[PDB]
């Protein structure tokens, strides 16, 4: 298990989709400040902090912009915990194939396309999951189809890898994306995979999601992932 | 036939997509107030009302927000009739597979996905219409594929049913959505089907549309439709 | 070859996607005014013009709105050349299947659908490229499938043709769209095809793009293209 409050480091068991409540009771009644008052009575946050969560705007897109701005795990986690306690169905919706919290990433995944799916479209991910949206298959042949192709053409690994990141930040802004970026900067891509696997376990029915995630697990295994270097705005998303 | 002006109740023959003009002449010249002046000279509305349609903003998204706000059939129908007389190609575009009035719902249908299509993707709706966008088939097997699956898992009926509503309001905001919601609150889902069928008859070529509509006709037949209860904002969309 | 600066007429070798740099060095450092200062030192533009490119707003959507507003080839080309020198990866992204400069047209192509794909979906474009997104095929059967269908129903040529234009302007706003519109007004559609072919040559890997472009090359061959007449806003996009 994990104590996300005592931890001064981000650990994968503490990223947003793993720490959200599983379900909710009355979302319309709660506000950020009320749920923060509750964390204070729990002795998780101070009364000072709870009165300081007005830093999240009234709107949801704003709250997320603030959360993304944070430069420490303590602050980012506190804001995420208030946020997801007010929107308690936020990651609950990822249990299904639609939802408001999914709009950004589904749109992105169905619009921005990978280069590998263009180069050879025979692989079941491209021709079955991304197109047909089925994704009920547990069996993808990733290696047979894509290994030599990424081996040869490195800039299409660069493109597909950065695309995978853009999508991941649209799905899970905050701690989860920061954890992933961080394992990449350190030149240890595969240590993100553990988190990804735990994410898969939470949303068994989101078939598009599971497919995309398995593809990312794949890209992270490629040697080319350890040679990838981050653009300046990605580096900015990290911690001080 | 129907007299939509004498009616003090919403009837299905009077919902927006059925009452729009079939085609247009010069749309650029007309404004809301001009077409309202014409309804007044027709003795359908009073000169007072015609001078009161500035309540629709200059923009189209605003006019629709106002129309949706109305709490009576008389007012909602009056505003819809002015609106669709200014945008006289509005539902004309639904005769085809593209158009400005379609942007919201097509985007939604291709982005937000149903849970049934994830659970078993073999059914021709999922694997042929939603993915491949063909939908030229008249034959869907809905019962063989989906009956036992919705029977067992009720929360995926809940999700897919609310999704179907979100899409319907994106396609046909106003009277048509209010008529549908109302038949649902009354615990008589299948009485909406008649309207849906008339809608199908108007846009034979919009194959995505016809497919989605047939799916909704299906969901409305399930016992689970009569047990569905509406979230507060849906109830707000109804009439006083 | 072509001298795009001495030319007082728009030629196809001078449209935006053909004249963009192929790649970039440091995009974050440059602004419109800096790259315009560089064109001035090159003796391509006057110092007056370079100090006049503040007419492009700070944002990118605004710069594009201004570029589209221009009523001459000299001005439109000057603004495009500054613009694409600041965003030097703009059409570089079209070498791949994702990117910021692609968001508008991919969204449009996957959301707004053609009438032909609804009428008979057997043709490989509809059932393979638009749906499945593969598009690795060089072989489309366009004639066998679509010739008699557009022959008979003229309003679906009208719809699919205007759709093709809406998409083209989302992909290549500015000179390329103006060149295309112009060849259409003059009742010489097929003279746009040359440009389209050169565009195909620049982005071999963008399979969706190549497919859509081949479809437009097809529509431009149909007699019905020479009978098409432009709506007023299309005519407004042209030159004085
Ligand atoms: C497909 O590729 C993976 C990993 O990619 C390779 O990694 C390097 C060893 C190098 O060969 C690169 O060009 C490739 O991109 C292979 O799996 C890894 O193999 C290494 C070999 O030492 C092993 O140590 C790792 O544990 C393996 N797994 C990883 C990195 O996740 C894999 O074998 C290739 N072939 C098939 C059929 O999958
Ligand atoms: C598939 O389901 C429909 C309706 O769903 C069922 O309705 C209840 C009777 C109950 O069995 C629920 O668990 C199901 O969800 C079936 O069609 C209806 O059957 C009833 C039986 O009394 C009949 O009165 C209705 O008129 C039928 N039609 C409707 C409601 O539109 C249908 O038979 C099932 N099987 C197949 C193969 O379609
Ligand atoms: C499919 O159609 C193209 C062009 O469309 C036809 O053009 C007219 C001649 C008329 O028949 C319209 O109803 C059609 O829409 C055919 O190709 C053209 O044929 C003309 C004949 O004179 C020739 O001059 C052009 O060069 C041809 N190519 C063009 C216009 O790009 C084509 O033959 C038709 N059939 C097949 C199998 O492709
Ligand atoms: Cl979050
Ligand atoms: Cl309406
Ligand atoms: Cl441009």
């Amino acid at each position: 298990e994990e104590d996300c409050w005592k931890n001064e480091e981000l650990k994968e068991d503490c990223v947003g989709p793993l720490i959200a409540p599983k379900d909710c009771t009355d979302k319309d009644h709660k506000t950020y400040l009320s749920e923060a008052s509750l964390l204070a009575t729990a002795k998780k946050i101070t009364q000072v902090d709870a009165e300081n969560v007005e830093i999240l705007g009234k709107t949801m897109e704003s709250a997320i912009r603030v959360i993304e701005r944070q430069k420490t795990y303590h602050r980012m986690h506190l804001l995420e915990a208030v946020f997801l306690n007010k929107h308690c169905d936020y990651y609950k919706m990822f249990e299904h194939n639609s939802g408001y919290s999914q709009v950004k990433w589904r749109m992105m995944i169905k619009t921005q396309h990978f280069d590998i799916c263009a180069l050879q479209a025979n692989s079941p991910f491209c021709a079955q999951c991304i197109a047909d949206n089925s994704c009920a298959q547990g069996s993808w042949e990733f290696d047979t189809h894509m290994n030599s192709t990424y081996s040869s053409k490195v800039d299409n690994f660069k493109h597909d890898f950065s695309l995978f990141l853009r999508i991941f930040e649209a799905a899970f802004p905050g701690t989860a994306y920061v954890h992933l970026l961080t394992n990449i900067k350190e030149k240890k891509p595969y240590q993100a995979v553990s988190m990804i696997e735990k994410i898969k376990k939470k949303f068994p029915n989101n078939k598009l999601l599971i497919g995309y995630l398995d593809f990312g697990k794949y890209l992270l295994g490629l040697s080319h992932a350890s040679t990838y270097e981050l653009q300046q705005r990605q580096l900015d998303k990290l911690y001080q």
